[PDB]
């Protein structure tokens, strides 16, 4: 035997760096090294522990707190990979994803990926280098292990092809976490907010009733996918810690049981070492090696996305909101709102030179299919333009939406021969999130402008544009009469109107045959 | 119900009575539990279904 000290049956097995993290679940099959039937014995905690001789034993009774966030999914996966062992620049433990993430959450996009992970460390233990062990190897390793024509895709199936030389041993807390932010009152650190929240759960801080603090918290719980995994420790106690009736009781029972349910939970910069470095010959070392890249190819493969998390519907009903009849402006306009339902909001209105009854185009509408928080409604309404000084008893203004933080308007709205400057009046209009808008380049196509009216202030309405927009349906004021608007005036705009980009927005049809290639949505 | 009118009720009997509980019969040591400490509802069970012991 190899002794009764909790960890020892984890060290110098094979270990799938594409499973789970630090957890024995992902140790292989067979043990490589014959660790010899000399035994230690050491004290820890009043207990006596065996354990070989040829490893050590460093007891360190302390918590380590860890976070991996990231608003990118592969950003994520590469924090997770760091600082085990393992050389190059390598996504590893691809099979954690989704035991700490449903599968539609990795997909989607505009979700925070966060593990805030609590290991609680009674001790490590750790191996001999690799030269060292080269005369420890069991028999049948070796022989695959050095033998020229044993494939390094059979080696590495067979004995994984990295194992297990350093670990931490005691218990693991994963409190992972997909957050919708944009619907987040996003003003604190996601990170922090986690950490304060997994905290407050196990009962390392009370939070007080109506703070900041719970407010936050409240806010990440309520809108996040939460789970709570255990890699060593009492089985069965993530429930009761996660949701069940007394958390912070369930959690130090399982903290308190951990010297009886220790188990590998955490890996240090030393704890992965490859198979590669075991063998006798340096020609031998250098195939193995030079084979990683292909055994890794599969896992290495890219999350599948939902960037198209706008549901366009480009073609709504059409109602007249105004004609600036009276205003005595030179040229007609008339605008238009899109009729909203279902979730579906307006951006802008539709503008014409003319006084028809009839829209002469469409201004499209977008759902938030996702629940994502991309639409979110104006904080308020500005003036680009009213008609003080024309002397017309009706009034004839041009308003911009004020976007929340982070948010932009895609269109003005004009309020045309009204009783007092009454702002809009629009439940459905939203603004849409930085992340699927681009700032306005061009302003082209000008609809119209007030000239004529002999009101102080002036303002032309203009087609805003972008690479990569959807050609726009909508407006924005100009305070002034210049023909083309110049870059102080397409600079006025940035970080409050933009356009939505193309690669955010797609029709039910396009929707429906991107979402039919994601799995499980 | 949180924000219930019994809520405020209760609320209001417990923090402006003084208040014990007395077992009499049953598994002993289970009164503190349900009445102040972790988990009263399953201190509470283990008693129930305790009583024939």
């Amino acid at each position: 035997q190899l002794g009764n000290l909790p960890g020892v049956t984890s060290m110098g097995m094979g270990y799938d760096v594409n499973g789970l993290y630090a957890s024995p679940e992902s140790l292989l099959g067979q043990p490589l090294f014959d660790f010899g039937g000399e035994l230690d014995s050491i004290e820890i905690e009043g207990r006596s522990y065996t354990f070989p001789r040829s490893m050590h034993v460093h007891t360190y009774f302390h918590s380590d707190f860890k976070q991996d966030v990231s608003k990118e999914i592969e950003e994520y996966r590469e924090k997770m990979s760091q600082h085990v062992g393992v050389s190059g620049r390598y996504k590893l433990f691809s099979a954690s994803l989704s035991v700490d993430f449903t599968t539609t959450d990795q997909q989607l996009t505009e979700i925070t990926y966060s593990s805030t992970r609590e290991a609680h460390v009674l001790w490590y233990i750790s191996l001999p280098g690799a030269a060292t062990l080269r005369s420890m190897l069991r028999r049948d390793f070796r022989d695959d292990l050095n033998n020229p024509n044993m494939p390094a895709m059979e080696l590495f199936k067979r004995y994984g092809p990295y194992y297990i030389s350093e670990a931490a041993v005691g218990g693991r807390l994963d409190y992972s976490a997909a957050s919708k932010t944009l619907k987040m009152d996003s003003s604190q650190s996601l990170s922090t907010t986690a950490e304060m929240s997994y905290k407050a759960l196990v009962g390392e801080i009370k939070i007080e009733h109506g703070s900041e603090m719970e407010k936050q918290v409240n806010s990440f719980r309520s809108n996040s996918t939460i789970r709570l995994t255990a890699t060593g420790g009492k089985p069965g106690m993530t429930d009761r810690i996660l949701h069940g009736p007394d958390s912070q009781q369930a959690f130090s029972q399982w903290a308190e049981s951990l010297l009886d349910y220790a188990t590998l939970m955490d890996f240090s910069t030393e704890s992965l070492q490859p198979i590669w470095a075991l063998a006798d010959k340096p020609e031998r070392r250098v195939e193995l090696e030079d084979a990683f890249p292909e055994f890794m190819k599969q896992s290495q493969q890219s999350i599948p996305k939902v960037d198209k998390v706008l549901l366009m519907d480009a073609r709504p009903p059409m109602v007249k909101a105004g004609e600036d009849s009276g205003s005595g402006a030179s040229e007609d306009l008339a605008v238009f709102n899109p009729s909203t339902s279902n979730g579906y909001k307006m951006v802008g209105q539709f503008g014409q030179r003319n006084h028809a009854s009839v829209a002469d185009g469409h201004a499209p509408i977008f759902k938030d299919l996702f629940d994502l928080g991309v639409l979110k409604a104006p904080v308020g309404w500005q003036r680009v333009w009213d008609d003080a000084g024309s002397g017309k008893s009706k009034d004839y203004a041009c308003w911009r939406a004020i976007p929340p933080q982070g948010y932009r308007a895609l269109g003005d709205v004009m309020m045309l021969a009204t009783s007092g400057y009454n702002p809009p009046n629009l439940p459905d209009y939203v603004c849409v999130h930085q992340s699927l808008c681009a700032d306005v380049q061009t302003l082209q196509n000008r609809v119209w402008w007030d000239k004529g009216t002999g009101a102080r202030k002036d303002v032309s309405l203009w087609q805003p544009g972008a690479a990569g927009a959807v050609a726009s349906s909508c407006f924005a004021g100009v305070p002034n009469y210049n023909n083309p608007p110049n870059s102080g005036d397409i600079e006025r705009l940035r970080g409050s109107i933009a356009c939505v980009k193309t690669s955010a927005i797609a029709s039910m049809q396009e929707m429906k045959s991107m979402l039919s290639q994601h799995q499980g949505m």
